[PDB]
């Protein structure tokens, strides 16, 4: 039982009742567009309110200038008309202050503040909750789990040392990255050992590729397979799941919870 | 690990390389008839080849007499044309005679051979594997778990003493039956339990009403809920889940069964 709520701004988060669902934004660059254009926007904004609708509790919106151009724009229109906290899906550091700027609640960095040490600062100062997801740049592994939360406590460490406030701390397995199918397999049958860190996890396998290399299926045939990884992960104590199908993942997650006693 | 194959006359099956996918087929009687029209029987046939086709290990087929008229014709049909081991949905002894000699190379009594003790000595005879589920009269338990299991046991009483081989025994928590909404998810919640008593276990769960309880959602609404209780039974070791959606659960229950590692 976590004894504090995560805090967002306007929102706040209660890490006890429920699984919460992050819905991952379906962002489409329109051509002839720096970022900004009312068909981008819009379709984002349809898409943000549908997943609303059907059971997300935060929306995930993913060079340097033109990832401002086209984030920016979006923030800002979804934080408007959808009351619901928004993560900016990023490591580098401008970005990652424009995003909250614009209305975003929570950071999102793929490289848990190793790529560009100084977002973790940025995370400090306007105080937001961060996730550091497990990543590096090779897959030469002494001890896999082992490996895992020895490099998710060095993003920890940059996190802290740069500020960041234990209880606006978020961990991610990072399924999918810099591990080999066997690998992913192995990361999901032991997620429950990322629980001895302290702090909330965040699950990410929403239709990836270990899921097609098992079921041997292409990308728009993974919802069964995510089900599962989703299902797993939220009996292994996860408290996060960032999913593609938001509807059909709440079900699970809700359904999940009922059993496990969430 | 299982040290032994489950022996079903024709065909083996094995208890370790994946979860055993076992199909409901569906039987919708035909008016004006007391068994056996062409259209009935078609109409059942499809549905095992279609099973058949998108997952299922097992085709489970369900007065005294009319018992007889309905499931014999589709047993025979079935089995003819359809290569999969066939189970009898019943609890009385005389069907479950007919139901082996029409083909039907499993029993599958939902009162654990406790309303017509003669059943048991029906699979003894035939040398047939038997499903024993959990049920009573009455939903009044000093302690849920304890009585289920103690309930189980006394089925297996049953059973061994009429010549049921051990290896021919499959237990079942019985959920859905002589269960309060509540009760459901607490066996659901401690299913590894019943691995105790040695044997392997079939779970029973496929758009039952405990789903729509929690997720509030009418019978055809049940998937998403089906598969969650389906990915939680298989992580608490269970070796056959019996499902509707054979397509769904069989890529979830494959997608398991890697992440495990079964
Ligand atoms: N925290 C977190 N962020 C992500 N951002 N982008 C991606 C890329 C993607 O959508 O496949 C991802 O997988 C994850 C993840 O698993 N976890
Ligand atoms: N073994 C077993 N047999 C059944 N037969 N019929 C039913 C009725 C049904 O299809 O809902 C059932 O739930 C079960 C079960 O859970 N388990």
């Amino acid at each position: 039982k976590w004894d504090y709520d995560l805090r967002c701004g306007e929102y706040t988060l209660n890490l006890n009742e429920k699984t919460l669902i992050m819905g991952i934004l379906n962002v489409t660059p329109d051509s002839f567009s720096d970022g900004g254009s009312y068909n981008e926007v819009d379709a984002a904004v349809r898409h943000a309110k549908e997943m609303r609708d059907e059971g997300a509790h935060i929306i995930d919106i993913g060079s340097v200038e033109e990832e401002i151009k086209r984030v920016v724009p979006m923030i800002q229109a979804v934080s408007k008309e959808v009351k619901l906290p928004i993560s900016i899906d990023t490591y580098k550091a401008e970005v990652a202050k424009q995003a909250i700027e614009a209305g975003a609640h929570i950071i999102n960095d793929i490289w848990g503040a190793k790529a560009e040490p100084k977002i973790a600062e940025v995370a400090a100062h306007y105080d937001v909750p961060i996730i550091l997801m497990h990543n590096r740049d090779n897959m030469n592994y002494r001890n896999l789990m082992a490996d895992m939360i020895a490099d998710l406590y060095d993003s920890i460490k940059i996190a802290k040392d740069a500020g960041v406030r234990d209880e606006n701390i978020i961990l991610d397995p990072g399924i999918g990255f810099a591990k080999t199918p066997e690998q992913n397999l192995e990361a999901m049958r032991n997620l429950e050992q990322l629980n001895v860190l302290g702090y909330p996890v965040l699950l990410g396998t929403s239709r990836k590729s270990f899921i097609g290399h098992v079921l041997d299926l292409p990308v728009e045939e993974r919802l069964e397979g995510t089900g599962a990884t989703v299902c797993l992960g939220i009996e292994k104590g996860c408290e996060f799941v960032r999913v593609h199908d938001v509807k059909e993942m709440s079900r699970m997650a809700k359904m999940m919870d009922a059993m496990i006693g969430k």
